[PDB]
């Protein structure tokens, strides 16, 4: 009292900022639902002004949490408040299951979202998605602003519509989708997609992390030629066994030697295979080699009704569906003289992190982040902030069991659920693979235990059983990615039971995952007990340390009979555990640096594209295109060092910029180049001011960009792939001890100048020949 105001701190910025909303919490407390609804107009009026969400924060977030309790009757926990502040600084908050996190949200969103500027909500699955834009929208249309729900069932018109909402709730793969679409438009009006302003990831370990290089797809509704698969292979019934390749033993590989290589170089008119204009080339040979060399007819593979079968080796039965990937198949088409099917060709890609960075803004939400926060500021420059729980967690999480086998991990699993069973306690069983979930069920059904499988199925029909899994007598066996965000509570009479007794049938690559599994019991406060049971034979028990203890163990004299409880054991585990994830983190930041080198190409040439779509004139683009294109030409034929310059160039430039015949003997023998070039550039310009205005001005500038725009999507796309095989096959075209990455980075480089060249002469050509 008085002895407190006059002490009046060691309080954490979360722990402020919640108790200062905390204090202004009457303010609102009695306000009208018409005035506590003017605060928004209030809110955007002061931000026009000058103030910064940052200054409104603690104001936004009072009405937010009056809101809420009138809309549903929950009044934002101040563990929520800290939430909201952590996701509002551009950072992760880390708020175990059942916190609240989907409500936590709706702060920052509502803050970020006044500026006008849309904020997106990811989730994991739109039945998520319906949900809680569902739900949480009823807050937000109460505070009046828009709510927009995104899905793939809709139009290019009524998601341009939701991408115009304050708000927009949607998944990973449509954000992402759409995103490469709106880069394939051609009218700037086409597009769905605002800026990317700032997007609020839930579950985010699991599309950062885990799903982080899911790749984003859109292929081309044509097909690919097939022309080079049967000169490739035409070509390879030259070789001969020895000096023009070499077939390794043991691996199928199989590589060109020097001859061959010249002979290729020879027979296809080039100066160097490894050449990265030739890579498609290149490896059409290495397919056509392998098709003739390491694959077996009647024995890999077999042809029936004019196509290619794969053989499965030792059963003879033929795999009907499957064919071989990397052109492998079309090699083989070609070989057997079939008709070649072509795969269609990648249009657009991006992965989810790669996506993801595209944002001003990112901010997201997990039980589970902590380990990987080094990971995630690299990255995505975002922290992990740590939220208490609102009480205290009570939940038993007993340390692993240890059986020796499988058998014997999984009977004691099946014994486990039946005690609890017969108590009337529910009991949740864990797992990792749905192959396991049926081990399991088929062992409860042999008890005449009544239970419920979750395989990820269908969202909503398990969402529904899921909700249920509080009530005495539940048993349910649920597959690690199913149920995600649907908050278990305890039916009536259930905590004087023990809570929910979660029972883990593996421990997974990555702790997060574990305790995923955990954090469905003990919920706010509730009683529940957690336990894992490992086998000898389990995938991890064989990795690193692991190994060696298990050894041991063994020859110890264990049996399923009686399970080991060590804290010696289950941390020599756990130390394995770390390990692994350890080497799972290099593997992910070397696949980063590779990763980058598309990446950083695709940005550049989206942002480009983007300019053309959005430029009245290009002529001066063009023109410089040409111009680019032209000095090349020249300096083909210009060698600035039998025969001092030949000339065919004059046909080259009749049939390729200027007319058939329109020069030769104008200004163009004994020349500098520096000359040449100027001279028949004048040409071009009036051949293009005549072309203009004489046959269409407004006309040309879409004659334009229309011939620009096909021109990069089309070299794009071949860009996309043979960067793709070039990549396969760059341990090819690096040294012994060299690390490929660089030699990746380098031809990599290398290519997108050769594209970039391709598009200039396509842009050339086309604009100065044909006619619209
Ligand atoms: N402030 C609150 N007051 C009362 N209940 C809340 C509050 N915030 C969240 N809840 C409840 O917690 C449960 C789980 O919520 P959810 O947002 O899905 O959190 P999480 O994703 O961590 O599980 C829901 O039943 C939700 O209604
Ligand atoms: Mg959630």
């Amino acid at each position: 009292h008085m002895l407190g105001i006059l002490n009046k701190r060691t309080l954490n910025r979360y722990e402020k900022i919640a108790n200062d909303i905390d204090a202004i919490r009457g303010d609102y407390e009695n306000l009208s639902d018409d005035a506590l609804k003017h605060k928004t107009i209030e809110f955007k009026e002061r931000l026009e002004k000058g103030a910064t969400t940052d200054d409104l924060l603690v104001e936004a977030f009072a009405v937010v949490r009056e809101a809420s309790r009138r809309v549903t009757g929950m009044f934002p926990f101040k563990v929520q408040l800290m939430g909201g502040v952590a996701l509002h600084d551009g950072n992760i908050a880390e708020m175990k299951t059942g916190e609240g996190k989907t409500l936590t949200s709706t702060l920052p969103v509502y803050l970020n979202a006044l500026t006008g500027k849309g904020v997106h909500v990811v989730t994991v699955n739109e039945y998520l998605a319906s949900r809680d834009a569902e739900q949480m929208g009823k807050i937000f249309e109460f505070l009046g602003l828009t709510v927009g729900l995104n899905l793939n069932s809709m139009s290019k018109d009524e998601k341009r519509e939701a991408y115009a909402a304050d708000i927009t709730y949607s998944t990973n793969n449509e954000l992402g989708f759409d995103y490469l679409r709106d880069n394939m438009v051609l009218y700037k009006e086409q597009m769905v997609q605002r800026p990317l302003h700032f997007a609020v990831i839930d579950e985010v370990d699991s599309i950062l992390i885990d799903e982080a290089r899911t790749p984003l797809i859109i292929s081309g509704q044509a097909a690919k030629s097939t022309k080079l698969y049967v000169q490739a292979n035409a070509f390879v019934r030259t070789l001969k066994a020895e000096k023009d390749y070499t077939y390794d033993i043991k691996t199928k590989a199989v590589q060109l030697t020097e001859e061959g290589m010249t002979k290729a170089e020879k027979a296809f008119g080039i100066d160097n295979l490894f050449d990265v204009k030739h890579v498609a080339l290149n490896h059409h040979i290495n397919q056509a080699l392998k098709a003739h060399v390491a694959m077996q007819k009647d024995v890999d593979y077999v042809v029936e009704d004019g196509q290619v079968v794969i053989v499965d080796s030792f059963t003879g039965r033929l795999m009907k569906g499957r064919r071989y990937s990397e052109g492998l198949h079309q090699a083989i088409e070609a070989k057997e003289g079939l008709e070649i099917q072509n795969e269609s060709m990648t249009l657009a890609t991006i992965t989810f992190q790669n996506y993801f960075r595209m944002y001003e803004k990112l901010a997201g939400m997990t039980g589970t982040a902590k380990t990987e926060e080094e990971e995630f500021r690299n990255i995505y420059n975002m922290q992990v902030v740590t939220i208490p729980t609102n009480r205290p967690v009570v939940r038993d999480d007993r340390p692993d069991l240890i059986y020796r086998t499988m058998e014997g991990k999984f009977k004691a699993v099946a014994e486990d659920v039946a005690q609890r069973y017969m108590t009337g306690q529910p009991v949740l069983v864990g797992t990792v693979a749905v192959e396991t979930s049926e081990l399991i069920s088929k062992l409860l059904k042999n008890k005449g235990i009544p239970h419920q499988v979750l395989n990820a199925k269908n969202h909503e029909r398990e969402a529904q059983i899921i909700e249920e899994a509080g009530q005495k007598g539940a048993v349910t066996i649920a597959t690690n990615m199913a149920g995600r965000g649907t908050d278990i509570k305890l039916g009536e009479g259930v905590k004087e039971l023990g809570g929910l007794a979660v029972v883990g049938t593996e421990r997974h690559e990555s702790r997060r995952i574990d305790n995923q599994l955990r954090g469905r019991s003990g919920r706010q406060g509730d009683p529940g007990i957690t336990q894992f049971y490992l086998s000898m034979e389990d995938e991890l028990m064989r990795r690193f340390g692991a190994e060696r203890t298990m050894a041991m163990l063994d020859r110890f004299g264990m049996d399923d009979s009686t399970p080991i409880q060590s804290k010696m054991v289950s941390r020599a585990v756990e130390s394995s555990q770390k390990r692994v994830e350890g080497n799972n983190f290099d593997s992910r930041k070397q696949l980063l640096q590779y990763d980058d080198v598309l990446r950083q190409q695709r940005e550049v040439i989206y942002k480009q594209r983007f300019e053309v779509i959005d430029s009245e004139n290009l002529r001066e683009i063009v023109e410089n295109m040409i111009k680019s294109s032209l000095e090349r030409a020249i300096a083909a034929y210009t060698p600035r060092e039998e025969e001092w310059k030949l000339d065919g160039l004059v046909d080259l430039i009749n049939t390729t910029y200027l007319d058939e015949g329109a020069l030769e003997k104008s200004d163009i023998f004994g020349k500098e180049p520096d000359e040449m070039l100027e001279l028949i550039m004048d040409r071009i310009i009036t051949k293009y001011n005549e072309k203009e205005e004489q046959f269409g001005k407004e006309q040309m500038r879409e004659f334009e960009k229309v011939i620009v725009l096909r021109a990069v999507d089309s070299k794009w796309m071949d860009h996309i792939d043979a960067m793709d095989q070039l990549r396969q096959g760059i341990h090819l075209r690096a040294y012994a001890q060299t690390n490929p990455l660089r030699e990746y980075q380098m031809e990599g480089f290398a290519m997108f100048e050769h594209m970039i060249e391709s598009i200039e002469d396509e842009v050339a050509k086309f604009v100065m020949k044909a006619e619209i």
